[PDB]
């Protein structure tokens, strides 16, 4: 494929044109006075949505270079949503401010590397200021206040989340599913959750969440990489019977196999989903046993010399429900006997006594925490499924949200957290003129969010920014009521963790682009 | 098909232009201060990178003649990387320097050939200056300061390499792979490595290292070329069973069998890699038995009247893992019997005695060294998968790097090795003026690396080049900290082998273009 | 007016291009086998000629920059012709060779100033070998030989020239004019010649030779500058009557006075010619009287308080004929009584005794020389006016030529003088590589002439050059006969003076174009 | 190298050897200066052929960066096997310098080039398919 190469200034400007399109299309939903965007759909009427993340997802530009500018940042922004549960919408505006000024600085002839190192020192310094500004969220009274605020003032959710977490603990796996009738249910089941996600999209059948959901499935646990769906045959016909779904937990599934399942499961024939086994090396085969015991299944390996061809349904493990995220698989209510479960819990907890290292101890305790600890299950009540699917969605969000609040606390929202930290870092300086300009590009950029929300309310950005900047601590501006006051007190706040991811991820991409000298693409 | 021929100067200009593109896109990463290049991908967000080898891999021009110039040098540049493991990026600015000035002189009416000979003399004399400038890396202490420097200051990696080399040797085969848990393991196993690579790409499943990696494969040993995959059938289904890979080591594999494998394996249908037998003539069949003995397989020679159709799984050799480069196949941990093996070594070791020649003897010691010597295996420990694959890559690289340092020592990096070497050949003159101009183009080109580096840091090239030229021995300019001093003491260095390579290859490819008077390609 | 500016190399090429047109159109007449050039006349039939001097005046290009290129060199070549009498045609090809090679050196990256010093040093060296090479021409046998060859083997012309020369001396002033019938005639007449040409063309009524020729004219001698033709009226009307021309010698003639004159003598109303007095200061006025005496006029100096308005016809001096060149005016047969004249001579002559300074003495001797020395006048006889004016032409030429030969001797013709001297200059070197190439460009160009002629004869330039170079002294090739031998002996020779001037002048303009970085011209 | 040298000496054993650098063709043509045909036109043909035989030498010389015309003329002046070594820019006996060609190669090329050139020179019409 004959390529197209653009250099220096010519390349950087295309990139800028692309993130501007992404950003202006995305920045309009920001905050509570955000505007509407229509995403056309081939079938029927367009979708009108104020959710910026949906919008970035539809964004794709025709010019190979322009598209490149936008796709790089669209991608890292999604890492912000992955790490927090919101803020893609934020992160995009932050990277745009840095990139624009950054490219201005580069073009006027200042050094790109110095600028990048400068942006990063401002961000690092900013992260520190944000932790101090940060207010902790540990007691369940606060978690309840947080949950209520994330759910849009529905105290019911605050209560639910507080209760579920009290049940599995601050770090507990908590899950949420549709409710059985008007009434909130909370039940803890045997379950576990590992750091591995789907081996390929398509297996996704709940596009809104971008995750996989299989109910009452068979679980194939194989200690070995599976490359030929030749071995999967004997077992695929057996899951085909009884019409139940399947989840492949192998060391990994590549090429041949992965492809046959991605096609087949998409054709509705036997719904299957595969994910890699947790960790690596020895402790991996160990956790596979943890899962085999948990689901009441058999690990089929080559070492012991067993084969995928020699597996019957009895070897499949089994569970009431599994959710597979972009990078996380979580098993809910495994059919394993508690003697067995608790016994594994026993030996491991006895291994921890035989733990010869701190490292080995951390790892074992991790394993037991998950197994005996379980998985909280929140079933949402509502009455008439319309409201129910709604209240369920609000729970998934306030939950993910609250998770961030307990991990790193919360700071003023409405984009003022960023602005305060920036007003406090005015004197950050670097080693030379260029890095300084950089610290400043960064310091200038943390206002973008706030200014933009303010713009959407139809007020003068410059003004609110000046005014907010004048105060101290969490004093900011409530966009919904156009009143200045304590952001935290008025209900407008953000998990310290999200403002953090959004900023750090924005400067990284801003810095890389600002430090790009060449772009290569295919010919149209 | 009808072609388009451009001649003389007209022809030289298309080429210079193509190489300028390759050169300008590549040279921007060079240094401690190098720039990012954005390489677009049909799917998703594009790649951001500072690795010259990658960008070059992506360079392809729309104009057929321009394309030919750049591709000529892209080709020869990669050979510098294959023989060293870095420096594609260096070699490039180098061909560009020579080509630019050489074609200007040629156009001014100077003799291309005389100039080529002068340049050649300059490079020769220069490599000479380079070995003297060269400082050795022999004692495991240097293998250590160096191995750590290649690893980006991870002393851990350096320790790994001085130890791994310590176990086998300066000349020792060492392979590196994934780790079992946090900790670093090195085990010496029965194994071997030869001067032949895959008979075709596509067989590659590790596009990043550009190598083939098969684990626990069957090895087919036959003594004859295989062009008909008709002969294969009886053995290829036996390998399709057990769903295990297959390594094919034959005198050669052509047309039919080779194409069918490059395809069938490119479809997940049992993975099979092919490579040529080591050596030529009689000693070739001999090395094939060494391989059999080592892996416990049977060599299928038409000479013994055996047939590939008459091959069962038992006759196949087997080993825990094999790695196939562009020019190397290395078999790691063969199932062969230590008794079988040492006995084939006893044999080879007596033949050494009955050696009537210095050459038969030399070829034999080569054989015993491979077998009894074995193969070192470094399993890298990191903890948490991400850290593991990353720390692994640093090891492969530092390994190859140190391999070059032990073999020819080290010289100042930052492109100053070149700027000193040329600087001592100021007085090199030739048989005529044209040749004379040629020496100067070469010597002028040796500053390119340095100059470019300085530019990316945003400083004045001419001044640094001058200042550097003024000192002696290994005195240069440290591009990271902008401080002058002994390059080696400040740790910014390059293996005498790599710098030598980049230079020789640049003059080779630059040299062919200058004398070129004509160019032919298909039309548009 | 709005200008158009082109710079550096862009400029240099346009220039080169223009000089290529002038020189290539001009170079086909060179030598004895030169071709015909057809020059179109708005009226009638075209003019066909083989005279290089004729072609250059008519060359004028449409492109402003190229024409600048052609016109610059066209002028520095006419100077070669004014100085010696031939070589315009020669001087041009010399310049084209140097500019072409020089500019290549420059575009190629070599320095224009070093290149110019080298070229010039080469020209200086060349001039020196040219003198030792020069064969003297002093005795009148040779004068006769020289005149005969320059007049195309007409011994008649040779006899004429030697004779005129023996009469007025080698330095003497000789004029040539139409004959009174078949027979030839020589008569010395009271006269004088000074270093002054016409204050303006147009006064010219003999286009062939570009000179003014007035018969039985009046001479107005005014020690002052005439800017106002108001003062001129009385004298001009007195000159108006009788039906005779007027010569005007004043300190200077500007604007209106000179403008109305340039117009009026061109309308047929009284023919008048104006020229600057010789020398400057005090000596100029004495030389003004040195004329009034010779022709019998009266100097009208404001100093003595005489006005021009009060001038009549008796104040107007007179002679039989006057010729005025681009830079020379020659007075023929003054009416002034010898008495008055030899007495003005005696005077100057005694001033030679009172001269207390070598210089003063030289300035006085110059004047006496002019008056008492008189002027030789050759009147050419031949039977029927056609042959008479033609023999007149051959005489004018052989004369100017013999002048130059007598001043600097003769050297081999056919461009060989130049090739021989350069062959003597191979080891000539300069102060840096760049200058060396300059010397060689110069050394190379010296073969051009010879080459072009060989080119016109249908023989190979490289062969003849190579052959001729191998010899010595005046050995060269006779273009007419295609025979090698001693060039002088065969008859093909050139005055040391024309070859020297064409070359020095070629080096000047070549030095200038080569050292040009900018061009400004009017907008189309 | 063996296949080639082999093939070559085949021709040497078969028809001997001559000066390479295509100086053989130039020596041979130079000995045929008075060769003429039946009518003026055939003569121009003879001179054209005689003229073509220097091509080899001229082109080569052209390639060393020396003057084709000069060396061709200079070479023509000697006798027997005197020619120009392109590798060394030295004149001498081509055979002695080792530079040479199988009598068979110089011969075949000459006859064949003349066959096809003659055919083209006498071609009056050309027919091909439309693009």
């Amino acid at each position: 494929a004959a390529k197209d190469v653009k250099f220096g200034n010519d390349a950087r400007v295309k990139m800028l044109r692309g993130v501007n399109v992404l950003a202006d299309a995305v920045k309009v939903t920001l905050g509570p006075k955000g505007r509407n965007v229509v995403l056309d759909k081939s079938f029927g009427a367009p979708t009108i949505t104020k959710d910026g993340v949906s919008v970035a997802r539809e964004i794709e530009l025709e010019d190979k270079f322009e598209n490149m500018g936008a796709q790089m940042v669209k991608e890292v922004a999604s890492k912000a949503n992955d790490a927090a549960g919101d803020g893609t919408t934020t992160a995009t505006v932050l990277a745009q401010a840095i990139i624009t000024e950054g490219l201005k600085a580069v073009a006027a002839g200042m050094n790109p590397m110095d600028l990048k190192r400068g942006i990063d020192k401002a961000v690092t310094a900013a992260v520190e200021e944000l932790k101090a500004l940060s207010v902790p969220c540990s007691d369940s009274k606060a978690i309840a206040q947080v949950g209520t605020i994330s759910a849009n003032s529905d105290e019911t959710v605050g209560k639910l989340i507080a209760e579920a977490m009290d049940k599995v603990g601050k770090e507990g796996v908590i899950t949420v599913e549709d409710g059985t009738g008007l009434q909130d249910e909370l039940d803890v089941v045997e379950g576990m959750q590992f750091d591995r996600g789907y081996l390929s999209p398509y297996f996704i059948n709940k596009p809104e969440t971008g995750a996989v959901e299989l109910e009452s499935p068979f679980i194939l646990l194989a200690d070995k990489k599976i490359s030929n769906i030749r071995e999967m045959l004997p077992v695929l016909e057996a899951v085909a019977k009884a019409g139940k779904p399947l989840l492949i937990i192998a060391e990994d599934v590549e090429g041949e196999a992965l492809a046959t399942l991605v096609v087949n499961t998409m054709r509705g024939i036997v719904k299957v989903a595969a994910v890699k086994a947790p960790g690596f090396g020895d402790r991996r085969k160990a956790m596979l046993q943890d899962i085999a015991t948990l689901t009441g299944g058999t690990v089929i390996s080559e070492e012991i010399g067993m084969e995928l061809e020699k597996a019957t349904l009895e070897d499949l493990g089994q569970a009431k429900r599994v959710v597979i995220n972009k990078d996380t698989t979580t098993i809910i209510d495994g059919v394993g006997e508690e003697a067995a479960i608790q016994g594994r819990v026993a030996q491991i907890r006895q291994q921890i006594e035989e733990a010869t290292s701190d490292y080995d101890r951390e790892k074992l305790q991790e394993r037991v925490a998950k197994l005996a600890g379980g998985v909280a299950v929140i079933k949402v009540g509502a009455a008439t499924e319309v409201e129910m699917k709604e209240k369920k969605a609000r729970v998934e969000d306030a939950l993910h949200a609250t998770r961030a609040a307990v991990e790193e606390g919360v700071v003023a929202g409405g984009g003022v957290a960023l602005i305060r930290v920036a007003s406090k870092l005015a004197d950050l300086r670097g080693q030379n003129k260029d890095q300084n300009v950089g610290i400043k590009v960064a310091l200038r950029a943390m206002e973008a969010p706030l200014r933009q929300i303010v713009l959407n309310c139809g007020e003068e950005p410059s003004v609110v920014a000046n005014t907010v900047k004048g105060g101290d601590g969490n004093y900011g501006y409530n966009a919904a009521t156009e009143e200045y006051g304590n952001m935290i007190d008025m209900g407008i706040l953000d998990p310290t963790k999200v403002t953090r991811s959004a900023l750090q991820y924005a400067a990284s991409v801003a810095g890389l682009m600002i430090t790009t000298e060449c772009m290569v693409t295919d010919l149209p």
